[PDB]
């Protein structure tokens, strides 16, 4: 188990390899909750092409994490994490953003999961929240970016927080949205 603000790579893998890899800040990583930061300017780094999924959708904003840094929240074991968004301008925190992906598995450099496209995006202090991106999922697993028992447990999975967010039963702290990184705690420029 990692220290707090030892830096680790939180890696999307695909085709067996990093489809991107990004140095981030440990905030906790314990058995309830493995929780990050990614600062902004931090440098991304995307695996050589061709990918099965084409190139990481980030690179169209290039090489750096452009926007405010956020904090990723995971509950070990679950199929998603929870991203506290802020700000760019002003800096005030604007929604929880749900991220469906693979359950989080610990590596030697740090955390590897996988994207699954379902994202939820939570105003705050709210029990409505938007889902995102669930045609794009369905049409990707028609097509086979998913086998059939993995779409249906990336749905199971997303359906499995909407009713907790909505029931006003959110799995995380909420102060988490307060929270604010020590200082120095800026971008990150190492590649894994
Ligand atoms: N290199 C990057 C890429 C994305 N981002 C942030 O991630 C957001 C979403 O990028 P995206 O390509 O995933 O877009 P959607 O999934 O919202 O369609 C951007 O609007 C930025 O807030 C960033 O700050 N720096
Ligand atoms: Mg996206
Ligand atoms: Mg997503
Ligand atoms: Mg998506
Ligand atoms: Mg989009």
């Amino acid at each position: 188990s990692f220290a707090f603000g030892a830096v680790v790579e939180r890696r999307d893998e695909l085709d067996g390899r990093p489809w991107i890899s990004y140095p981030v800040r440990v905030v906790a990583d314990t058995p309830e909750l493995v929780a990050v930061h990614l600062s902004h300017g931090t440098r991304l780094t995307f695996g050589d092409d061709p990918f099965s999924w084409g190139p990481h959708p980030w690179q169209l904003f290039g090489d750096r994490w452009q926007s405010a840094g956020i904090l990723q929240l995971h509950r070990p074991g679950r199929g998603h994490s929870v991203w506290v968004l802020r700000d760019a301008d002003t800096g005030a925190f604007r929604e929880w953003y749900v991220n469906v992906e693979a359950p989080w598995r610990r590596t030697p450099t740090g955390f590897s999961t996988l994207d699954h496209e379902i994202d939820l995006v939570v105003p705050a202090d709210s029990r409505t929240f938007r889902w995102k991106d669930v045609e794009k999922f369905e049409e990707r697993a028609r097509i086979g970016h998913f086998s059939p028992e993995e779409a249906t447990a990336i749905r199971a999975e997303a359906a499995d927080v909407a009713r907790e967010i909505a029931a006003g039963e959110q799995w995380w702290d909420t102060r988490w949205s307060r929270w604010e990184p020590p200082a120095g705690w800026n971008a990150l420029l190492q590649s894994f």
